[PDB]
RNA sequence: GCUGAAAGCAUCUAAGCACGAAACUUGCCCCGAGAUGAGUUCUCCCUGACCCUGGUCCUGAAGGAACGUUGAAGAC
């Protein structure tokens, strides 16, 4: 359910979309073929993954005038990338997927450039800094919401609003070295337990070093100064 | 970071020294010997008889406790 069909709809939400020709795209959800038409044709090499047969022959009967294309259904669950392959990967929009999809883009995947249409509640939630799976997300990915997508957009309309969130990746930090440290790092801040990561002298000199006011409203880049300060604490 | 071989170079170290993190312990203030590991110092008081060899008598110290007038001490 909840497919745009209008190709207005269409072609605006692909003026959001940026995807160039030299670029193989990767997937998640073909839907009834109102936007892998269009993809099929904007890039050169589509991996159309869908769980319906049915929606999987549709897509293939309406995409039969290319060739720069292929089709493959390994459960998004389970497949797999080409670690050594550049490649923008446009996808859809699926359950919840609770880091399970995120997982396969930012944790299983090297997805340099990644396009999402979400409901408006996880567009400002997991925005965020008060959920730990933004931190993680945070660690190596940086977020811009991109457009706000109208509910009307779909054909079982929904009841909420959708969002265009966009993921691009800047890394090189805690890699593999402090990672164990930042998880170790990051539950503990979550979860809000000091004592576990600082004393009362770190706790209160910490804050002033990356010039903190309120406890209540943490953007991320003083957050990173406070983890380099717990670092140059514990060695 | 200085010197220096091990190991004809070299090097903060293996011999030594000098530093050094809004970090640690002290340096400021308070509680604290039920710290059963129960600590230390100063001062004061008790120097009878009998039978028996467990029974009586005489003696009541230093201090504490209670009552009253009460507190800028206090729910009691």
């Amino acid at each position: 359910q909840n497919f745009i069909t209008s190709k207005h709809n269409i072609d605006k939400i692909m003026t959001n979309i940026r995807l160039n020709e030299h670029d193989n795209i990767f997937e998640i959800g073909s839907g009834k073929g109102h936007f892998t038409l269009e993809l099929v044709q904007r890039c050169n090499f589509v991996t159309a993954i869908e769980i319906d047969h049915k929606l999987c022959k549709t897509t293939e009967n309406k995409l039969v005038d290319h060739d720069n294309f292929q089709v493959l259904n390994k459960d998004i669950l389970q497949f797999k990338f080409p670690k050594n392959q550049s490649y923008k990967i446009f996808g859809n929009i699926p359950y919840n997927i609770s880091t399970d999809i995120i997982r396969k883009i930012v944790f299983d995947s090297i997805a340099d450039e990644i396009y999402l249409i979400v409901e408006y509640g996880f567009a400002k939630r997991l925005l965020n800094t008060k959920r730990s799976l933004a931190l993680f997300l945070m660690a190596e990915v940086d977020i811009s919401i991109l457009s706000m997508v109208p509910r009307e957009y779909f054909h079982p309309k929904p009841k909420v609003n959708s969002s265009l969130i966009r993921l691009n990746r800047k890394k090189s930090r805690i890699s593999h070295k402090d990672k164990q440290k930042y998880n170790y790092f990051v539950m503990k801040w979550v979860n809000k337990e000091y004592k576990k990561i600082f004393t009362k002298n770190q706790f209160n000199n910490s804050l002033k070093h990356a010039g903190i006011d309120d406890l209540n409203n943490i953007s991320f880049e003083q957050f990173l100064s406070l983890f380099n300060s717990y670092k140059l604490f514990n060695k």
